[PDB]
DNA sequence: TGGCCCCACGCGGTGC
DNA sequence: GCACCGCGTGGGGCCA
């Protein structure tokens, strides 16, 4: 039983099945690992990812475990909705899909 | 609703 | 000139 402090690997699930897409995601990662910018205070107003435009950088750090949370997790918690969805959708289509258009067959 | 949230997009700045 | 880069902005979905 490891620290309850810690971002377990669950809780980021969670997080993933709540998103409503992968940059959706990860918008609700940088909140769950920059709470400090996130208060009323809102100095998240001061921030960018590059700290371009004159502003302050976001911790790089943590930065990277977002994208690691992106390539690692998020991948395997969507596939089969994205399967299911997209790519059989998509197979069926190519499949089905004809020759010619019905409205340039008649003109 | 109306408040919260998401994302698309025209925009000017930048750099090659 | 033009691709590339974050900003400010507003259309619009979601829901109690």
């Amino acid at each position: 039983v490891p620290s309850p402090y810690l971002l377990s690997d669950k809780e980021v699930r969670e997080i993933v099945q709540q998103s409503l897409s992968v940059g959706n995601f990860a918008a609700r990662m940088l909140v769950r690992l920059f709470p400090e910018l996130f208060t009323t205070e809102n100095l998240r107003l001061q921030y960018n990812h590059s700290g371009a435009c004159n502003k302050k950088q976001l911790d790089p750090t943590r930065l990277r475990l977002i994208r690691h949370y992106v390539e690692a997790v998020y991948p395997v918690e969507k596939m089969e909705e994205v399967w299911h969805y997209e790519c059989i959708p998509s197979i069926d289509e190519r499949c089905r899909r004809p020759n010619r258009k019905k409205c340039d067959i008649l003109k």
